């Protein structure tokens, strides 16, 4: 079937290589793409090539690359390989791009995902030269049907001087109808509109991105796959974490602090999220609802069994197996899923109104329960804050989940002081590791520290943590949040110098 | 003219001492009180005295004290002296209470002010045994008219098992009409209601707090004063700061990034605010609107000079001169001011929708523009995060303002690394000191550093910050946000060891 159903736009179809020539050195480029789904593929590959060729001849060729969130090898990967990106925002998971960022070759700022559209409209990223957006289809009246994510595509389409569309025949035609795109003022000039979402299954818009066809400078016909990350099978650490979390939910229900259907759930991806979604599928709950950033394997399974009734997200993040399953049953799952603009999926007004339960990963937390989601040793970027801030602060309950150690035991995920902070104490109420669960509601910092050390810290590190804390309590400038500034960051430096946070017994250590 | 206009409730009047006896060791007490305005006074004093006596006889006698925000000597002060508060939330400015907190004798957690009502309903502080609320009057229908703040009072009245009302004759009877108390589910069980505020001057509720009269166990007639802000004027440092900000706003308007009337303004608690407001009072921006937590002296003046049209807040924080001024002209000012529940004034959904400009003070910022609002040397509580987070993260523009130094030049307000973080990089776009303004929008952390160091840092400290940053760029573990962890916190330790951040 013909995917470009607007006859007039067919005249703008052309090869990827030619379309990529529309993108000039210094251009700010907004693209589709969120958790490895729905990013443009062929134009970025052709761009990277021409970039490398330019560079080889001593000619500068770099762009500013603003996305929904993370993309995949064909975009972030190819462009970072070509060294073709001078500035990147707001979220990346590609390893080559991460190396450019951590070497200072690509300037990076990881804005809260729900705020990116707003800040783009305010002009923070400068003037948008190009919007580059992947589509399932173009409708009879020139509407752009998105693919496996919505992200910021509508905002980029509004702002950009020129538009390039990739129509990807790999994406299932029955994605059409799954998106909800609102024409209301979510991220524009104040006063903004009330986003009137009062239930997770509510649609407020329509199925297409809107763009003036006169801005469309090229359409490229493509056929290439998203980045479908291998399924991260839960290990015993992930299963233990999930166990403690599910025990906690069951307890809150039995104490009437949560309904039996819990509240709208936001979860991440990976090992632990997968263990939690598997536990929810088997637990004593019913009629669950997702209001998250992403749809993952475990959510599909609950939508299939009827355990989950609806899942709202901005994107899919599926394994190949799960992708195949939803592709063969898009008719059924399309009725269970709403994909929203990320400035709506990550809207704090909505997250709070709905009372979402936030469940997020972390690099580390300190004994007072300040959380680092991004910067290893305080200076090396992992991925970015993403929407963890959007959700942690706005949620009914903010839960952080992590192995108690990293790097094969050589790093403790509970430290004296976090080397960088993404989520302040006030934005984190519950911590879960494979060692147990700390409930910090209503506690002072010293009381948080007693719970976090006793419930969450690994036994190999707990005596060092207790020693730091005990001595801080005796010696800190103030006793409200006790610290020893002489050693607060010394475990990290110890790791930098020696590859482990564990002390050597050839020198003294108070514990 | 009788303040208690419900005849039947007059039979509940009793002595402050007798009322205090309703409050038992271990109780959770929610009170009125926000920025030194509208907190109960007599029952706390009577309680404090009974607490000391009990301690002497060997009887434990402490409470949990949950407020709107800060109170004053009659409440926080007296209970601190008596050592009668085991836990305190969310915001304190009383010196005696601060000393209990920093000595570890009172447990404190400074929640975001807009979230306190919600967490209290959730059960985070435990069950509320008592709500102790100051009132201007009690209407014929049994409505409780608030005094100089709303705070969390509606929520505490809802939650508490027993209610004590102090009716304070000192408070102006013409406060009645000024408050807007919403019927809706703002902070209750999800799903919450949409709060239909789309304009800062929009009233959506009524003038009184609602409470079941069967829950009222005692009404205490009182007569005692709120705290006042000092009467003290902006010095050359604050005026320099206001000058840079006002120039910034001017450039924004000229570039069409702000309207000529700007956007609703949130002005933080502090003295740099006064400079800023005093600057706006005679600035080129007309038809201004406040959507804030508090009505300061500055705001009152603009409401007077017509330069500001309306101000929404949860509370008053006025000098005695300004207090006298508004109490002479309440009929004028009452039409210009709306006092709301703090979970409405500080609602992130509302703040974002209105597109507030947030202007807040700070202890320090690091060179990457993380902000500390609360904890000196990372461990010693000043006041609390208050509503600075609610507004910083939700605002259209998040501005932080500060002298570039503290303690007569012996502390730099710009440091290699903040000893504690309240506001992350993502929540701070603009910094202003008396040295200049740093516009960080669209910038990576190293780019932020270059702006903050060059524009904001004091000349005494700027070469030292540049030295730290340059060696970090060379030697840091990663280069995205360069640090030398062996010296990131060394300026703070140097201050602890020697009394100054300047090397010998
Ligand atoms: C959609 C949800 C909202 N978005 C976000 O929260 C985005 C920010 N969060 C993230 O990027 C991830 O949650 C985190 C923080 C990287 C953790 O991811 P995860 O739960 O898959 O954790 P995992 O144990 O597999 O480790 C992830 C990587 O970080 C590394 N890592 C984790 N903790 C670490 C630590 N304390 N020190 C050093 N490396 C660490 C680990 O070695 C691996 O590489
Ligand atoms: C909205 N609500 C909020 O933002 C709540 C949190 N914020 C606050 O409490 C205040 O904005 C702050 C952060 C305390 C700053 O207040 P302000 O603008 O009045 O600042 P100001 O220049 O007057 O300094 C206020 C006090 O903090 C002290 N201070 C300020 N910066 C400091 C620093 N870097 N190190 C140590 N003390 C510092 C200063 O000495 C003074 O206390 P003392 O007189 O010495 O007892
Ligand atoms: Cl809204
Ligand atoms: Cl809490
Ligand atoms: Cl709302
Ligand atoms: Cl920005």
């Amino acid at each position: 079937t013909e995917r470009i159903r607007n006859v007039a736009l067919r005249s703008k179809v052309c090869p990827a290589e030619t379309a990529s020539e529309l993108i000039k050195h210094g251009d700010v480029v907004g693209t589709s793409g969120f958790t490895g789904a729905g990013y443009p593929k062929e134009v970025p590959k052709a761009l990277a090539q021409r970039m490398e060729a330019a560079h080889d001849r001593g000619e500068k060729y770099q762009i500013s690359l603003i996305t929904g969130a993370s993309t995949g090898p064909q975009l972030d990967g190819e462009l970072a390989k070509a060294n073709g990106v001078y500035f990147r925002s707001p979220f990346n998971t590609d390893a080559t791009m991460r190396n450019r960022i951590n070497a200072g070759e690509t300037e990076y700022f990881d804005n809260h995902l729900g705020q990116v559209a707003g800040r783009a409209v305010q002009g923070n990223y400068g003037k948008f030269n190009i919007a580059l957006v992947e589509a399932t289809a173009i409708t009879e009246d020139g509407g752009i049907v998105p693919t496996s994510s919505v992200g910021n595509s509508q905002t980029f389409l509004n702002l950009a001087e020129k538009v390039i569309i990739e129509v990807n025949e790999w994406q299932n035609p029955m994605l059409e109808g799954i998106h909800d795109i609102w024409d209301g003022n979510v991220s524009g000039v104040p006063t903004r509109d009330i986003v009137p979402i009062v239930r997770a299954d509510q649609r407020v818009g329509g199925p297409v991105l809107r763009v003036n066809p006169d801005k469309i400078a090229a359409i490229v016909r493509t056929n290439d796959r998203d980045r479908n990350a291998p399924f991260a099978a839960p290990d015993e650490t992930a299963k233990a974490i999930a166990g403690y979390l599910l025990d906690f939910f069951g307890h809150e229900v039995k104490q009437n602090r949560l309904p039996p259907s819990l509240l709208p759930l936001q979860s991440g991806v990976g090992n632990v999220a997968n263990a939690v979604l598997e536990g929810l599928k088997e637990g004593p709950f019913e009629n669950l609802v997702g209001y998250s950033e992403v749809i993952q394997d475990g959510m599909l399974a609950m939508l299939d069994s009827g355990r989950m009734r609806i899942a709202s997200a901005s994107s899919f993040s599926l394994s190949p197996e799960a992708a195949e399953e939803i592709n063969n049953r898009m008719d059924f799952f399309r009725s269970k899923i709403i994909l929203r603009q990320q400035d709506v999926s990550n809207s704090p007004g909505i997250i709070r109104r709905l009372g979402c339960i936030a469940m997020n990963g972390m690099i580390e937390a300190d004994i007072y329960g300040n959380v680092n989601s991004t910067r290893v040793m305080g200076s090396k970027m992992m991925n970015g804050i993403g929407g963890s801030g959007d959700f942690a602060r706005s949620s009914y309950l903010s839960i952080f989940l992590s192995p108690s150690t990293a790097k094969g035991g050589k790093i403790s995920a509970i430290v004296p002081m976090a080397a960088h902070v993404d989520h302040i104490m006030q934005d984190a109420q519950i911590f879960v590791t494979e060692q147990g669960l700390a409930d910090l509601r209503g506690l002072s910092p010293v009381q948080r520290a007693r719970e976090i050390i006793s419930k969450c810290a690994h036994p190999d590190y707990r005596p060092m943590l207790q020693d730091y804390f005990d001595r801080a309590l005796k010696n800190s400038f103030g006793k409200h949040t006790p610290h020893l500034l002489t050693e607060a960051l010394s475990w990290h430096q110890r790791f930098i110098d020696t590859g482990t946070m564990l002390p050597s017994s050839l020198e003294h250590h108070h514990h």
